[PDB]
């Protein structure tokens, strides 16, 4: 069964970010940047998240207008980003609030229930993608409707961000790939996956698909002269924080990466086997990871990576790991210990790494280049978490 007792955590050895797979010591920044970093990213692709397929991405952006809002406090934009010219064209909606002088720094993340859930604003478009039922937010049908406008606003503290000089941007994860809570292995998809350059075992990832979505949103930001595309912080909660951590890791355009209660296969060290384990996450969510990751059920000690090496991928750029005290499922101590295990790479690249020896006491940000915060209470995104995000962003961005 699952363990929530620190005293029962097994002994383990972590692979060393600073040792090449061939056994050569990594002794310089140059060597990390030229050889090891890409090697570590290729291990994550092949064993855990899967690789984004090659061949060009033909994004099309709507209008990008800009309307006063939050009377007004802010400009709102909604942009439809389509993948190609045909019917239908996967498409996703990007909702952006910016403060109403210079190119605006922005927090960008995926949401769980639709753009219209992040603020009451009646102008937000209602997604047509499938949505999950959710008791806490009173969502009882799988087609989005206006009754849930604003219900997840607590997780997106727009008014708070705006007052501090940041914009907020968001996309519903289900416009990218729905993450159904029921099994669907249709035959067409079974057959499409065989005729592929990447073999099935190494193909993306729900998580990797969602992370690609976020990089497509950075492509848009590059075209928008009201947004500072060099100061975008990518953030995410829970399964969407596993995503944000990966996206920020591999897309070096993001200035700052935030993982909020991302737990197993996100910030938490897999070898600790505390709370959620690899077998459990792959059993519950067989499409989230590449199928090669399934071979490491109950065998976390044979993984060629662990999540300290993911956090190290973000180096030199700032990364914040936020945990919640009651969120034992996520292994908050393991999330801290992963951050600690990237410290040497970040020091090699000339930054402060993680300024903490012991797992810190709750509710005080460690604000070093690798940041860590342990927030009292439940697995969630709260007003306090946003204060932390902004305190970190104000220091680094």
């Amino acid at each position: 069964g699952f363990n929530y007792d620190e005293a029962q955590v097994p002994k383990y050895t972590l692979p060393d970010p600073l040792v090449m797979v061939d056994g050569t010591k990594v002794t310089s920044a140059k060597q990390w940047n030229d050889k090891r970093r890409d090697e570590v990213q290729q291990l994550f692709e092949a064993y855990m998240y899967g690789k984004v397929p090659d061949g060009e991405t033909e994004l099309i952006f709507t209008d990008a207008k800009g309307e006063r809002a939050l009377g007004g406090a802010a400009i709102r934009k909604q942009v439809k980003i389509s993948f190609g010219e045909k019917e239908d064209a996967p498409a996703m909606d990007l909702l952006i609030y910016l403060p109403a002088k210079v190119r605006v720094p922005v927090f960008l993340g995926l949401n769980f229930h639709g753009n219209h859930t992040i603020h009451k604003d009646k102008e937000i478009w209602l997604t047509e993608s499938w949505v999950r039922t959710n008791k806490k937010f009173g969502i009882t049908k799988n087609k989005a409707n206006e009754l849930s406008r604003g219900v997840a606003a607590g997780r997106w503290q727009i008014e708070k961000a705006i007052a501090k000089g940041y914009g907020v941007a968001t996309i519903y994860c289900g416009d990218i790939d729905p993450d159904f809570n029921f099994p669907s292995n249709g035959i067409q998809a079974y057959y499409y996956k065989k005729d592929q350059t990447i073999p099935e075992k190494g193909q993306w990832g729900t998580i990797a698909a969602w992370a690609f979505g976020l990089s497509c949103a950075m492509d848009y930001f590059e075209t928008d002269t009201d947004i500072d595309h060099k100061k975008v912080a990518v953030l995410g909660h829970s399964r969407l924080g596993k995503t944000s951590l990966w996206a920020g890791a591999i897309d070096t355009r993001f200035a700052l990466t935030i993982s909020n209660c991302s737990g197993c296969g996100g910030a938490a060290l897999s070898r600790r086997r505390f709370g959620e384990t690899v077998r459990r996450i792959n059993t519950s969510f067989p499409h989230w990871f590449c199928s090669r990751f399934h071979q490491y059920n109950d065998k976390e000690d044979k993984l060629p990576i662990d999540q300290h090496m993911l956090i190290a991928l973000c180096a030199p750029r700032p990364v914040l790991i936020n945990s919640a005290t009651e969120d034992k499922w996520a292994d908050p101590h393991g999330e801290f210990l992963a951050a600690q295990g990237a410290d040497a790479v970040y020091r090699m690249l000339g930054t402060g790494g993680l300024d903490a020896k012991k797992w810190p006491e709750p509710n005080k940000l460690v604000k070093s280049t690798i940041g860590y915060h342990l927030r009292p209470g439940k697995h969630d995104v709260t007003a306090r978490d946003w204060d932390v995000y902004i305190e970190f962003a104000d220091h680094h961005m």
